[PDB]
């Protein structure tokens, strides 16, 4: 019957049923292939559909990432001036500087002086405000789903949740435009994490072109996992890192074939980015900073210390941001998203313009911090490198920036614009690591008499490398705020290329994960999932409460008896009334009202669809005709919509085993029986609600 | 009761029961921790036990790998002479060459001449024969399990199979000695793959030191997965590659925490190898060959061609080796393992000595082939690089070697000595890729007028890099013979460090996997698992036969009724007689012989152990006392050994869902019932046998 087997919005899919549908389609297609040669070519196309869709998703993700990077760089450069000779060229490419003219030279006509500084300040603020206004208005008017990182929603979707329109074309376009707008605005956010959502949108749009991936939910989830891998790859140019992230972060179920498919998609996207090098390649992709000297054993001490910082700040953020977000979801603050975005952008621009580090783009700041001092470098971060008073000043200039980055982010992650949390955390950790490395280098230079320095360092030698400390701090902050261990480390290593610095990174990361784990085992993405109330049966959480299945059945003593359907003692009108009277997703069809022996399970959606189709197709089905759910007045027959083998457990079964079954098999509901007689039903909603109750939420 | 919950040799574990035991122990330990501060310290130790065991396993694996490499290098160098000045020094380190003296100089007294060549030939053959004899005798006399790679057995074990003594200390020591002996003998084998078994042995030996990992099988399997990751890491110096290999090859179930634990163990082992650099670091670990020029798009054509070769040869090997192995398991050839090893070693030495490439160590040959021609290099492989006649001769010298390497391996993988298949396949692929690269370079140099070469190459330019072709060929052969895609590619990339050659590798690998997949979807390890007859329910295989649970129940119409135990209508003597009369692993305890309603499941081992313990502990239990399985003449009580919630499915349930339940939940048996009455039992053995029957085995 047409329509049978579909799902509604904000519903969970049944993986077993979807896979049964997929293999039934596979058997039918194989039979057709053996039937004819044209069907054989169709079967070959069906087999190659997965490769085709993953390749298309990778190519689209790479192209979109390149375009977004180019547009964001140009728009960010527009704030501080423009290149009259070539308006399309950005500041860096325009000066590759008489061609570049600042707003002071174009309005006041003076390149220097207090008036020039004032004009530049006002123009910077105005451009930031305009970009923020455009981004928020576009998000609110066209695609409200384009707001946020999207990683929490993608995680919920890959678990089996349905969010219609989240991965649509409208959301893709609006997010693509608004991410560039927000990045140019200068808000404390990034465009690396959100790229995963863009890749997922592309994956869905391409999956619509293949019947195998367009009529089955599980195959769509596999394509989405590959898309997420490709998105991370384009974000950080780390295809292996992207595959690991898909494996450990967003993919609830990851078949082995999906591993290689996601790896191929990530490699294709990385190759697409390489082809347009350096046009669409970001600074992070082109980082490629060489190392001066190898790390040393004693240096692991400050690194671990950095880890502690990464463990602490992230925890604080998880406690702060969430709380603020909750206030936005409870008070009137959420009724004025445009005003909130405008105010945040104004404050950020005003407080960031005076300080060169904050006025600097976050990605460029990260690149500079990771970049090591050189003989040709004369930046304030490397003016001293003996050392002078300016060092202290430099440290001061860093410290303030750090504080700024810590504050704005808390009020920036959650606003109604595309915002990413990877870049801000990386910048904060990089600043902290740079400060720590500067301190360690100064101590080594002024106290080389210590046996540790005298053994592992030499007078007038590059024993200490602050760039490595900044990298370690960035990795520690990312791990402490996301609780990622392997994917994070591999992504950092691929981004920086420091194969010899994998050990220094890992350690720090682990430390952060432990420290944060002391203040809470939940990460930022999971915390946001819980805040939004999405149905998520996280496997990381362990159910320790000693309860039995009898304690979770909905039809309790106080509750009314569960609605059931007789095999062949029901009519179409009665079934319609039952559907319109009960709120159950499905109903268990029993043999008889006395025996109450389970016969099957019929979903309400399929039941209604079958009834309507039969009424519109045949004559005499006006309610008088009976409905028979058994096998072979024109009585209605609805055996095709019922499940012959619903999962069942005993009333005394410990709830831990039930949760295990639900997690591993991805079931939708389980019929709790005893003596072969139906008693109750435990649904994923009930399991989640019980888990929340036992967790004191 | 002591002894309850144990397993016998060659038996499969029940993952659900083990995990229940583990969490019950966790709850008890948490209660004790809350009881006292000493118990709190004990709880901290229990929590840190996993980190401690993985760290110990990594350290032991690294140390053993270094020692094995050093010993193998020295023993191999001993065959062609000795360093009189420093007998402990090897040929390369002795000449770092008056100090080094060949056997001709030490016996005949003439360094050059036909007599010197004859003496060197005879001494080489004698040393190879002696090493082979020692290895085979040690394997056959002390640890028969030390033979082979061990990857198939490790894969079976990680799926829940029990092989007592496979990972013991005796096996570890014997394999460690015999791997070095066999490598020195010159047989067509390697010591990289077998290192995984060494790591697993270390992991088991260390897991014996922690009660959490000593009393639970699943935790031991997690430790073994970490050990396998560390073993691969030490084998190829690719901790990420080792983690991926553990994820995709040997680990049936891989918890998320086990991922980070395995990564940490691999990193620790790699760091241990680094600390002893270059003493215990193999040539593969110290490969680190720089790259001259980047690869080009047209070069992807021959690379794919190499993939085809890798796809073909491997398939052939899977068809040849297995067959020969089957002959060794059916004819009298298997009755003389020592003689077979001696004959194979004699033939290999005799046929390899004349040709310099075969006389050369396989690892050194791989390093040379991957190594690119340089101005200071004057080797025959790079004598020409215009080109002369010698090129052809060089190619000839390669071609013969290739054929040799293809033949001996077929007769070498399966003998009663520690043998690895990674190194031979890598060498074969490297030779093929070197030949292909030489041909392509010659064509480009003599036919640069072609638009392709004129566009992507220049006159007198290093457009073609034969080392990259050799690397691609090695990767293709490895993928074709093992059907590994992501782990293989990452391992190769980490080994070579060519982050810019990931795309050329991947493609080729994929091609091989496809080509081999056309001649059979099973790899060498799975083929050997099937040949040995181990019980393996591979998840990669898909069950498409449309059968129901009723078709797999053992108690069929022809078979006798299933043995059952009444709840409280049985005696100790009757239960003992039933145990000694039936071969079932466990028996279903029913409420009554008339109702036949399932009450629980009692394992034969636990039943016998409980009966014996009760008889030896209490008085009056002499068979007259009744046995009651219900809850509360001194009747025996055996409720603690009975499972209250055995998994059950309906008789009409499709067998596909049953296979899914068995694979995902790792069950041991499922009770098939109808109307709430027990009918039959489907065990993993029956599922495996039905799968074999449906596969026409
Ligand atoms: C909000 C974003 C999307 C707007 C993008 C278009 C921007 C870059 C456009 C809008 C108005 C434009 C300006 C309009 C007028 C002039 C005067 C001319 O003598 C030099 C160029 C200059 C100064 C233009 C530079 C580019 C400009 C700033
Ligand atoms: C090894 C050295 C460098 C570490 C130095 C920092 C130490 C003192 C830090 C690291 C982790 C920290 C712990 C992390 C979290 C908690 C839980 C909280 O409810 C009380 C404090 C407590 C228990 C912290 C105490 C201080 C602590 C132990
Ligand atoms: C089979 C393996 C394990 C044996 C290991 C020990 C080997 C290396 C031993 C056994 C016999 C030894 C030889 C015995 C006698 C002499 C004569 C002396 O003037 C030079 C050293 C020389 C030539 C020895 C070299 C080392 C030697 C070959
Ligand atoms: C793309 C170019 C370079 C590939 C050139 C090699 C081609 C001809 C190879 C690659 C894979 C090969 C196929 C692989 C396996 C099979 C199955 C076998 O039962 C019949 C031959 C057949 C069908 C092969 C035919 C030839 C084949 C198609
Ligand atoms: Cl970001
Ligand atoms: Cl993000
Ligand atoms: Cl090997
Ligand atoms: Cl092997």
């Amino acid at each position: 019957i047409p329509g049978v087997g579909t799902y509604d919005d904000f519903h969970t899919i049944d993986w077993v049923r979807e896979k049964c549908k997929d293999r039934e389609r596979h058997r039918r297609i194989n039979s057709k292939k053996k039937e004819s040669a044209w069907e054989m070519t169709k079967s070959l196309y069906d087999a190659w559909s997965g490769w085709l869709v993953v390749t298309l998703t990778g190519l689209a993700s790479g192209a979109l990432a390149g375009l977004i990077d180019i547009a964001a760089d140009w728009m960010t450069d527009l704030k501080e001036g423009i290149c009259l000779s070539a308006l399309w060229y950005n500041h860096e490419q325009c000066c590759w500087c008489p061609q570049w003219k600042t707003w002071a030279e174009l309005i006041i006509g003076q390149a220097e002086g207090p008036g020039s500084y004032i004009m530049n300040y006002i123009m910077y603020i105005f451009w930031a405000l305009s970009f923020a206004f455009l981004a928020v208005s576009l998000v609110k008017v066209f695609a409200p789903y384009a707001c946020g990182s999207g990683i929490p929603e993608i995680k919920t979707i890959l678990s089996g949740f349905i969010i219609r329109g989240y991965l649509g074309k409208w959301t893709l376009m609006i997010k693509t435009i608004t991410l560039v707008l927000a990045v140019a605005s200068g808000l404390s956010l990034g465009k690396e994490g959100p790229l995963v959502h863009v890749a997922c949108c592309c994956g869905n749009i391409f999956s619509y072109l293949f019947p195998k991936y367009s009529t089955n939910e599980a195959k769509k989830r596999e394509v989405l996992s590959a898309a997420s891998a490709a998105g991370v790859s384009v974000a950080f140019g780390a295809p292996i890192g992207g595959v690991l992230f898909s494996l450990e972060e967003v993919s609830y179920y990851f078949p082995l074939k999906t591993l290689w498919r996601s790896f191929f998609a990530a490699l294709v996207a990385a190759f697409v980015l390489r082809s347009i090098n350096p046009f669409g390649n970001s600074r992070l992709v082109l980082f490629y900073v060489e190392y001066h000297t190898p790390w040393y054993l004693f240096e692991l001490f400050p690194f671990i210390l950095l880890g502690v910082f990464g463990g602490l700040w992230g925890a604080f953020f998880i406690r702060a941001n969430i709380a603020w977000c909750r206030r936005r979801k409870s008070t009137k603050f959420g009724k004025y998203p445009v005003l909130e975005v405008i105010i945040v952008a104004a404050i950020t621009a005003v407080i960031a313009f005076p300080n060169p580090y904050t006025r600097l783009n976050t990605s460029e700041l990260i690149k500079e911090l990771f970049t090591d001092c050189g003989p040709l470098e004369s930046s304030s971060l490397c003016d001293y490198r003996p050392a002078g008073i300016g060092v202290y000043s430099a440290i001061w200039q860093l410290c303030l920036a750090l504080i700024f980055k810590i504050i704005m982010t808390v009020f920036t992650f959650g606003i109604k614009v595309p915002s990413g949390l990877f870049i801000p955390s990386m910048a904060i950790g990089a600043i902290a690591g740079r400060i720590v490395g500067i301190a360690v280098e100064q101590l080594a230079y002024y106290h080389h008499d210590w046996f540790i320095f005298k053994e592992w360092c030499e007078v007038g030698a590059d024993c200490i490398t602050p760039g490595l400390y900044a990298m370690v701090g960035a990795a520690a902050c990312l791990g402490g705020v996301t609780r990622m261990t392997v994917s994070l480390v591999v992504i950092v290593f691929e981004l920086t290329g420091g194969l010899e610095y994998i050990v220094p990174l890992m350690a720090a990361v682990m430390t952060s994960k432990w420290v944060g784990d002391a203040f809470g085992r939940e990460g930022i993405y999971e915390a946001h999932i819980r805040l939004n109330g999405y149905p998520f049966l996280d496997a990381k959480e362990e159910f320790t409460h000693t309860t039995l299945a009898a304690d979770v059945m909905r039809p309790r003593r106080n509750d009314p008896p569960l609605a059931v359907l007789t095999q062949d003692n029901m009519t179409v009108d009665d079934i319609e009334n039952m559907i319109n009277e009960t709120s159950y997703n499905g109903f268990p069809v029993i043999m008889s009202k006395e025996s109450q022996r389970l016969v099957g399970f019929a979903l309400r959606r399929d039941l209604t669809i079958a009834i309507e189709s039969a009424r519109k197709k045949q004559e005499g089905i006006v309610g008088s005709s009976r409905v028979c759910f058994a096998q072979h007045p024109r009585p209605l027959k609805l055996r095709s919509i019922l499940d012959m083998s619903p999962f069942t457990v005993t009333d005394h079964t410990p709830m831990e085993i039930v949760v295990d079954i639900f997690r591993k098999l991805g079931l939708r509901q389980c019929l709790v029986t005893h003596n072969g007689r139906l008693l109750g039903i435990i649904t994923k909603k009930d399991i989640l609600r019980h888990m929340a109750q036992t967790a004191n939420q």
